RNA sequence: UGUGACC
């Protein structure tokens, strides 16, 4: 509830010269008071009359009404930022050392020195690409500095540490003035020219870093990173986070968690001695020297200190540095440089080929339907991303231009041009338009924006491999419904005094030109074997067209822009843009380690406890017959690196007996760690989401970081949200959304009023507002309807249908239509219409709901019904689980020490339902969890027509539709769909064991009725309420349920008429994918 | 229509 208040201290801070609180109430007479108070307030302000009287006069509204929004009327020239910044600029501005970076443009020169003219300029290399200004990030900081000016004791040491650092920014910024941004939140030439090219993005990186400073060690790390990061823009992060790969092999294991047969974490009190060959210490020092030579001082000592004893208890510092290294910003080079960096393989290609076979064998041998109708599968899965060229399109009586695949597939069909039989060339004659991938730390990488013919030809076969992966443990990233905790235990499992883990980063190998041949070759070779396993025209064709793209790509040409020119150079490496990218890379990376391990066995004899490939890393745990020694480690480590060398693969390969470090995670001292390097004030690229959407994503990013071990002051986060979600009515009148508006479970939710706890409307006003917002959730788009009606479209939707369905089916059909209408949202013009509407709507909205004939039910209502039939009473749970994830805040860790954690993802798509399994045996169609949710609630005879109308044979449709499974499915679909709506797999909850016995105790639910659905929700709602209470108070409570029998049937009905809510908060979570 | 693949 503090938002609404911290919101005023802010406005009254930014503006000095008025605020007009706007309330509302579900109660008619109180609302009319809410209306009167409003106007009376406007009036007095329109006369410079103190509102003090009215605030007393209408004290009733203040007290019993819900704050809807705070109106801010300010008449300043909005340069108050410039003015306000002086006070903090009394330190010596930083002077960029233009010597630290290789490429010249990476050095912090003046903009003009890099770009002499306005036609040569480009923010392309610094663009914060986010929808909030640098002025704001500035205002935010100062606002907070003022509020914690007179704080005492420790808060002061936090204020101080912070005030200091801000100066560095403030002073440096003041020297060249503050860079003003345009309506699109971009920094142009006129403003950037005189100022250092990287002033802005660095300011942003530095602000976000200093506002995440608390302890002295923080401050030390910030300050250091903030200074060097003003000159170094290319090796800092890599330099700072490089040591961590070795630090993990130095901490002894004193009690760890392993994985048991039930594939779940189980404590193991074992001790494993970290065995390290001297050479490693050399390597680690060489890394410490490099750290120093590049200016670093404070950070290198922290590690050197740590290295005396190397206590897993004093490892939180090392982890902290590793996570901070990333907040320096992204490394955005020039496409050209990004692209320029570019007989013993016999074994390595044989394995790749054998792996491509295993995966597709059965599907091929048994003329799988998916492999046959793969062309339809690709079409239905086609996204509305780029195709490469910017074609002119004819829709109805309108010719517009677009690059969208969905737009090009359509147009192409309506003109006999749709020809997937012909897989376009990608050579010198038809160069690949390029894309990029920017990440903090590593150098930029290019990306092939291949023609849609390439997706379609690969979609189905890729999916068939991913399935083989789903149940092959070696593929960590894909195995079962597993989260990272599982992979954590699979390693710590076989560890001991006679084994050694071998990890390897191979990101450089996959881009290496050496790989590109044995890679594409092994796949093709494999595809051949498969082709010889059938005669099915369908299979051979799609199996063949796959072989085709694996050739056109062998000798590929790329379109690198080199200025305002687009040179065509020859690309001889495997870039990524295909559908097989992730799968193939997984296949390849694993084929590799197998190749390496196989070779080193000629000398040393060991056993393979586990082999794994996960993203751009690949590791294995070997076991020897004798106790391992420093010398044994050195030898293995050498023969390995040497084996990799004989393949001309530039890769980092380490060998330890206690931990590992890979891009996704690292295991130090038997504990699990995940880098907390998600940037907040700078983004990789510009999407299409709105500001609100970005507000929510900021917050989301805050939560993930926080859980990972990097906390940005929440007061700062809330300030940014106050900024980003606002809506300007005129040049002076700006409207600010209230806490109720932004946190309630609506279509406009941005964040949770309290971290790790998701509330739902439990009061009338809350219900009122919730139902009001939903009413204006989806907006009209003239442009979207125009094409939604055009011929090529209807024909498109039609052609897809007649191809999928056998008999009639209106649910599918009505779906395919919308499913395709939505894709148009990637088209900017439409997107823009939408947002404009949403604003005006949500504009008048924050003024008077009322008229909204609610009739739709949501998870809120369901819960709000159940709420009153429970009795809480103080309970208690002892801490009985040792911590394995050190970084977790304290209130979230607690829940785990009491009820435990999980290593799987709760099924929330209805994929395990029998009916869904059925449809996938005879159909290429994929129904959402929300469709199955309705299809399962249909009259027995309707479900039978659905099934048949998708190619499901009667002996099957008729058999299922009756069976007991249909009933169990009925429950399973609902059970799955509800979890989906409660976000049981996100943020905080995904961590918890919702089936913990310890938890089950606190839940006392007398089953006065044998009606599964109701029993279900009652227990879950209770498990949630218990855990929330524990997440806030630190103590536990028990729940007793006295839900009526009569009511149960009333509820069960409500259950099957639930609507899914769509919001920025929701999408934010989906973005964490 | 300052936009730039897979997932
Ligand atoms: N290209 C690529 N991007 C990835 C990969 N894995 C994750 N990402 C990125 O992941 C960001 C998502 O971060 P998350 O995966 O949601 O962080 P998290 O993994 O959900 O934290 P949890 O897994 O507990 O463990 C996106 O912006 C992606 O670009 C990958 O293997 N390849």
């Amino acid at each position: 509830g503090k938002y609404n208040l911290i919101l005023s201290e802010y406005l009254s801070f930014i503006y000095n010269s008025v605020q007009i609180p706007i309330y509302y109430s579900s109660n008619s007479e109180l609302e009319n008071r809410c209306i009167e108070f409003h106007s009376k307030c406007l009036e007095n302000s329109k006369n410079g009359l103190s509102l003090r009287k009215l605030f007393v006069e209408y004290n009733d509204v203040i007290e019993n009404a819900t704050l809807l929004s705070i109106l801010s009327y300010s008449y300043d020239k909005y340069n108050a930022v410039e003015r306000k910044l002086v006070k903090y600029a009394k330190g010596k501005p930083l002077e960029a050392d233009l010597t630290v970076n290789e490429l010249d443009y990476e050095n912090n020169k003046m903009t003009s020195e890099l770009f002499p003219t306005a036609e040569e300029y480009t923010d392309s290399l610094m663009d914060p690409a986010i929808l909030t200004s640098l002025s704001s990030n500035l205002n935010a900081v100062m606002f907070w500095l003022e509020k914690h000016e007179n704080d005492v004791a420790e808060k002061l040491k936090v204020y101080k540490r912070r005030l200091d650092l801000f100066t560095i920014v403030a002073s440096t910024i003041n020297k060249y003035g503050v860079p003003r941004h345009n309506a699109k939140y971009r920094y142009e030439y006129d403003v950037m020219k005189d100022k250092p090219y990287y002033l802005v993005t660095w300011a942003n990186s530095s602000i976000e870093m200093l506002m995440s400073v608390f302890s002295h060690d923080d401050y030390l790390i910030a300050k250091e990173l903030i200074v060097l990061s003003y000159s170094n823009r290319s090796t800092l992060a890599k330099l700072v986070s490089s040591p961590m790969s070795i630090l993990v092999a130095l901490v002894d294991i004193n009690g760890t968690f392993i994985t048991n047969e039930e594939l779940e974490l189980e404590f193991s009190n074992k001790y494993v001695r970290a065995i390290v060959p001297d050479q490693t210490f050399d390597e680690l020092n060489q890394m410490l020297d490099n750290m120093r030579k590049a200016g670093l001082v404070d950070i290198p000592k922290m590690i050197q200190d740590w290295l005396v004893d190397r206590s897993i208890e004093k490892f939180p510092l090392m982890a902290k540095i590793y996570s901070w290294s990333f907040h320096v910003g992204f490394r955005k080079q020039k496409m050209l440089d990004a692209a320029l960096d570019q007989e013993m393989y016999r074994e390595y290609t044989m394995l790749i080929r054998d792996e491509v076979v295993k995966m597709l064998e059965e599907p091929v041998k048994h003329d799988d339907h998916l492999l046959r109708d793969s062309e339809l599968a690709g079409l239905l899965s086609m996204s509305s991303a780029s195709n490469g060229e910017s074609r002119q399109l004819k829709f109805g009586r309108k010719t517009i231009f677009s690059t969208k695949k969905n737009m090009h597939v359509m147009d192409d069909m309506a003109n006999e041009r749709y020809t997937p039989g012909i897989i376009p060339p990608v050579n010198v004659d038809k160069p690949i338009p390029l894309g990029r991938r920017d990440v903090p730390g590593r150098r930029t990488r290019i990306i092939f924006i291949l023609p849609y013919e390439y997706f379609i030809a690969q979609h189905a076969v890729v999916e068939k491999m991913l399935i083989y992966a789903k149940h092959t443990r070696e593929y960590a990233e894909f195995y079962s419904q597993s989260n990272q905790l599982l992979s954590y235990g699979d390693v710590t499992r076989f560890l001991s005094n006679n084994t050694m883990v071998l990890y390897t980063d191979v990101s450089q190998w996959d881009s290496s030109q050496h790989n590109t041949q044995p890679f594409r070759k092994g796949i093709i070779m494999g595809l051949d074997i498969l082709a010889n396993m059938t005669n099915d025209a369908k299979v051979l064709q799609t199996l063949n067209l796959y072989k085709q793209t694996q050739i056109n790509l062998m000798d590929s040409y790329v379109q690198i822009p080199d200025g305002n020119v687009i040179k065509k150079i020859q690309y001889g490496a495997v870039a990524s843009g295909e559908k097989q990218t992730k799968a193939a890379n997984s296949i390849a990376n694993l084929a590799l380690i197998k190749t390496v391990l196989s070779r080193i066995s000629n000398k040393h004899s060991f056993a393979t406890k586990i082999i794994r490939v996960d993203g751009d890393d690949n590791y294995a745990v070997l076991q020897f017959n004798t106790e391992v020694t420093k010398q044994m480690i050195q030898d293995v480590s050498n023969d390995v690196r040497e084996t990799y060398a004989r393949m001309n693969a530039k890769v980092k390969a380490l060998v330890s007996t206690v931990g590992i470090e890979i891009a996704k995670r690292y295991i130090a001292g038997g504990k699990i760690f995940f880098r907390a390097g998600i940037n907040l004030l700078n983004n990789e690229k510009r999407g299409q989401s709105t500001q609100w959407d970005q507000a929510a994503i900021l917050y989301s990013n805050y939560i993930v970081n926080r859980l990972r071990g990097f906390e940005t002051d929440r007061e700062f986060i809330l300030t940014k949200i106050m900024q980003m979600t606002s809506v300007a009515i005129t040049g002076s009148l700006r409207l600010f959304p209230s806490e109720r508006v932004l946190t309630t479970n609506s279509t406009f939710k941005v964040f949770d009023s309290e971290d790790f706890i998701i509330e739902y409307g439990t009061t009338v006003d809350e219900v009122y507002i919730q139902r009001a917002f939903m009413s204006l959730s989806s907006q009209k788009s003239g442009i979207a309807d125009e094409i939604a009606a055009s011929s090529t479209f209807k024909n498109y939707v039609t052609r897809l249908s007649e191809q999928l369905l056998f008999s009639k089916n209106n649910i599918v059909s009505r779906g395919i239509a919308l499913t395709e209408k939505a894709k148009l949202n990637s088209y900017a013009p439409i997107s823009l219409e939408k947002r404009r509407a949403q604003i005006s709507a949500l504009l008048t909205m924050l003024q008077k709901p009322v008229t909204f004939k609610s009739s739709k039910i949501t998870i809120n209502d369901i819960l709000r019904d159940i709420k009153p039939f429970f009795t809480v009473s103080d309970a208690h749970l002892p801490i009985q689980y040792q911590k394995f994830m050190p970084t977790l805040p304290d209130n979230v860790q607690y829940i785990i020490q009491c009820i435990g954690s999980r290593t799987y993802q709760i099924e929330d798509d209805g994929s395990k339902s029998a009916i869904s399994r059925l449809i996938s045996k005879y159909s290429v169609y994929k129904p959402s969890i929300e469709e199955l949710y309705k299809v399962i609630s249909l009259h027995e005879n309707e479900i039978q027509l659905y099934l048949i109308s998708l190619g499901i044979p009667k002996i099957d449709a008729d058999t299922y539709v009756g069976s007991k499974i249909y009933s169990r499915d009925k429950y399973r679909i609902l059970e799955s769909y509800v979890y989906n709506l409660l976000s049981i797999n996100y943020g905080c909850y995904q961590l918890f064991d919702f089936n913990s016995p310890d938890l089950e105790k606190l839940i006392r639910i007398p089953f006065k009725g044998k009606i599964p659905a109701v029993t279900f929700i009652l227990h879950l709602y209770a498990k949630l309420e218990v855990i929330n209470y524990a997440i806030k108070n630190g103590s536990w409570i028990s729940l007793f349920c006295n839900y009526p029998k009569s009511e149960m049937i009333k509820l069960w009905k409500k259950m099957w008429n639930i609507t899914s809510l769509r919001s920025p908060y929701t999408n934010a979570n989906f973005f964490q994918e």
